[PDB]
């Protein structure tokens, strides 16, 4: 690849650039059954160990059958249970699985279930139309009903336990063991998985499924590669047990912006070394994280969580995300320039701290904590003094800061240093805002304005005063 | 249930109604035993397959037994696991085990009263003692190794991956899980446990029914391995409120629309997340996180709560009442958001940003203006705003549009606060009056300089 | 183990003394090898029941290849708060590793060093010098005890004992894989399938540090395995590689104090018209090389007993003058971390041995032991309760337990500091402020009154 890292002395910010998106735009579900026996608990006078194992077995299937049923009577959400933390305070709320569990209720009508045994009754891979005009691809992914009532209940229900032979118990087991799994899962996660395992789908499974979604070459391609990455994009959701089968939701991402290129922006605080003690003053660039150019606009995903990186691929989720006018970039050229707010916050607060970039550290040492870049083997090569620097990961193995040791990222790439003034150098600290949680540069000069402004007008009444 | 649902245009904000509370104010602790064998790493001559089988098994628990002890001694703060821990540390008094061993020498369920007065249910759900020293100790230990049966081989691994599998699970966890899987305590036991507790019959039926839930808000807490027993403390909800009124508050920005660059002032109630009615007051879950909700049913626990006085919900009926200060924040961020709410959406719509709803026939039902507004999930699939496209909840219910001024024209804009991270009316009340303040004692001055 | 805790009611928060460091100064990577079978679909025109059951569990292990061979081509690892806290790269060396083994030859490197024994260090060509462990071998398994089975055109009949000891051994390639599948190649913590007990305590004999360390780690090997991270590498040349990530605790058994803080609000008759601070310096306090390490985010760190695992890359390098924010709130060395406000809610903080309660408003704030009822109704302020006697406290309709941890507390009397604060001159939304910078735009406001009203004064 051609991974590039730049570094803007003035600003104490990088930006990673040369990575390719892959944006999760929308959702794709289908559904997942499970053939189950109707069957009953054993009437046999028994007394064998293999006939004692075949019973065991029969017993973990009937529980896990009714441990399902009771997760089917609540079967998807609230619009779940429960969600994760409330987005920061700029972005917006929305329901994940609201898709799937539409889908889910759809299932629980009555008589959708006979729609879909009915299109499964010849092919185990069909298109289903439900009532609400919906139509869903229908897999069954395991036939037990079919293996219990040919070969376990021909020697169970008799009164006298035909005696099985080790390699029916055996076999027994190892087709049980995924009911079982999925209904583990199930119950400890209340109806809803994330990621989906490779009970829930294997990986033969998931590729059909794959190949078979209304999407692109390119798109099936980047999907296929990058199988854990859908499997962690993906849920699982339990929806109905009935009528001797078990059909739960499953919700794969939809990656409909791809190839378009993505960068990433990491900050940290640009303070004034020239003074000693409290006398300094201090701002940090607010809009670190990842951006992707996205439909003449900018994607902006504030939160490293909802972004994830294989290589120089990014697999982003567009739900987390702001959309921004492409004149965002403008921060990285010109902070100041009239086309954008670019947006800054203030402080007073003079500490020393790293950042590990994509193929680089940007290091901010202030006071007299020790800042320093070294390698294994050569040892230290690079000494910070006060203010915001940098150094790039080729050569350097740890950079340590205070009694903090980071690793960097060997990730190798080209970076460029973008020598320039520190723009706190440009700000009369005696007028300067300095407890800005979120503000902008019109803001910041906003109120230097007003405050020199003020200084002016008062002076020149106390001097209109004789 | 009927669930509802109103939107304020006047503070940009839904609130949800017709939920059914249920929040944990106990904890119910049990003592979970497995009884095991003193047994040794066995002095048999083998060399035999399945004798080989059987010495890897016998390996496997007696590791998981070492890893065992190894483990058993090695809004505001709390820690959930008080009462749990109270009961383990009783278990690790000496005479205590035998107190146990014995309640349940006959029996599978009992109840014990330890020695600083607590009653427990307790319960043996593995003896793997029996099935080694009975089964599994007569043809090793010896001389030389008698053969097994193969369905010996097949039954000592059925029954020895239940502790392996809870060794596993304390082993990552610290000894400390949650949820509590099916491996520290299956469906059936779990269920038989909440029939057998001290407990209403509305509180049976509400643990009954919703199991996945009671298993997400317990413990399993690891407490000892002595005299041949495992032990440890599972720890359940007690829902001391059932059946209160529960209502969600969803909220997001609310802007001037109008009309050039960054010259708006916006306005954000803050108050968002779960409310419940609880003895007389409103306990607020603002980490909306923690609720859990199945069908109705809200199931919180109190220890992640705020109290507040019932005067709360004037804030959904008056944001200007005088009774409660409603709480606020203001700023001058003007970009488009969506709040995907109980059965409807929220739209924050601001700038070039093109705002639609959409049904999955109809194609685009809706285009929103440039301002706050909603819209239901009837005949509405998706909300796409910007390059983001949310699916809206499809639990159904009836959902009302509560018409109004937006406050934030109520505001002159150049004396707005538009800084506060947290405030409320009455801080940016003051705020105003103060700067229109200044501006007067100054005005006032100059006109008197004549 | 004395832990004895300090409640100053001047400042509204308590130390709690007492504990020891075990700091998580660096890393320690090692690589872990399976041995497996290159191993074609079997092909024995064969259906007895046993070879059914052989050629299903050669499925299995056939998928779980592939399923590696996916993870491998996609890689481990190819890559908050705003007290600065740093931002790093916690996979960065394990990473470094993988991207080593990735490299032409470096397989060979470990299959040569592995041949005479299970466990070699290996020099890899980038520098890098690992201990690698060979834990598995499914390969020699596979060729002797299974291939010729299988391999024959007609498949001669396996013993049952032959089926369960192939599911046996192909159980841990199994579950590897099914972890590494649904964690992008990287889990955390360590499971046993990953690295049992026994391994992850050799592979602890076998670090760089003092026996008091490794005494430390192989008591709390929960604690390692959740502080650890495994990360899938290459599958290639019959050869499983995944590296291990396991903390390095270069600083232990020094002085760690928690520091808990709570809003100081007015007590006074009317409304919102309050003013309240809090110190914002909560969190872990530990002696580290002349300074001290501080941890803001109390999340970041395990205790057990009165031992704190703490995360360097979590923590601030402070002075040691940051303590004497405990004894003098308003000592001119060091520059106290304060925040403020008008907000008037109750609220309650567990320390180590006892609880601070913040009641505010007309809330039920009180304090039990189970055998005696309430013990104490708390006025409105902030005041402290003692664990000696004091089983719950109750604010509002949330009851909270106390720590029942055996230690010695001091009430330390004083006046509430928010009472030396003019409540017209305060400034009263301060994100994050210092006593400084509150002192010095109260100074400020002041001149500004002063001037405003001198000078309309002098009209005459």
């Amino acid at each position: 690849q051609n991974i590039t890292e730049e570094f803007y002395q003035s600003t104490c910010s990088a930006v990673s650039k040369g990575y390719l998106s892959a944006l999760r735009t929308g959702w794709y579900t289908s559904v997942i059954t499970i053939e189950l026996s109707n069957i009953k608990e054993p009437k046999c006078n028994g007394t064998d160990a293999k006939v004692k194992l075949i019973k065991q077995e029969l017993d973990k299937y009937k529980n896990a059958v009714t441990e399902l049923q009771l997760l089917m009577q609540s079967g998807g959400g609230g619009s779940g249970g429960g969600g994760s933390r409330f987005p920061p305070f700029p972005l917006g709320v929305g329901s994940a699985i609201a898709s799937g569990v539409a889908v889910s209720k759809v299932l629980h009508l009555e008589g959708e279930v006979n729609k879909i045994k009915s299109a499964l009754l010849s092919t185990n891979k069909a298109v289903v139309s439900l009532s609400n005009g919906v139509s869903v691809l229908t897999s069954k992914v395991l036939d037990l009903k079919n293996y219990i009532d040919k070969q376990l209940l021909p020697i169970v229900n008799k009164q006298s336990c035909s005696i099985p032979p080790i390699e029916t118990v055996i076999e027994f087991q190892q087709k049980n063991n995924r009911l079982l799994e999925i209904t583990r899962e199930f119950s400890v996660n209340a109806g809803v998985t994330t990621p989906v395992s490779t009970y829930m789908l294997t990986n033969s499974e998931l590729l059909s499924l794959i190949n078979d979604m209304p999407i692109t070459n390119d798109q099936k391609k980047l999907m296929s590669n990058n199988v854990p990455i859908v499997r962690q994009q993906s849920y699982s959701i339990m929806s109905i047990i009935k009528e001797e089968v078990l059909a739960y939701v499953v919700q794969l991402p939809l990656y409909g912006v791809i190839d378009t290129p993505c960068w990433k922006l990491h900050t940290s605080p640009l303070c004034t070394t020239n003074t000693k003690e409290g006398s300094n003053i201090c701002l940090t660039r607010t809009d670190r994280g990842w951006y992707c150019d996205n439909a003449g606009s900018v994607s902006f995903f504030p939160q490293a969580e909802t972004c994830k990186v294989q290589s120089n691929r990014v697999f982003c989720d567009t739900m987390n995300s702001l959309t921004l006018p492409p004149e965002v970039n403008l921060c990285n050229v010109d902070i100041f320039n009239p086309k954008y707010d670019c947006k800054i916050m203030t402080s007073k607060t003079d500490v020393s701290s790293s950042v590990i970039t994509s193929l680089g550290a940007i290091v901010s040492c202030y006071g007299k904590t020790k800042c320093t870049a070294s390698n294994k083997n050569r040892g230290i090569i690079k000494t910070f003094s006060n203010g915001c620097d940098y150094v790039s990961n080729k050569g350097v193995d740890t950079v340590s800061v205070g009694n903090t040791l980071y690793y960097v990222n060997k990730q190798e790439g080209k970076s460029l240093y973008v020598k320039g003034e520190p723009i706190i150098n440009f700000y009369d600290p005696l007028v300067f805002p300095s407890d800005e949680f979120d503000a902008s540069i019109s803001q910041v000069n906003e109120k230097i304005n007003q405050s020199l402004a003020f200084i002016r007008k008062s002076d020149e009444l106390l001097s209109a005063i004789g």
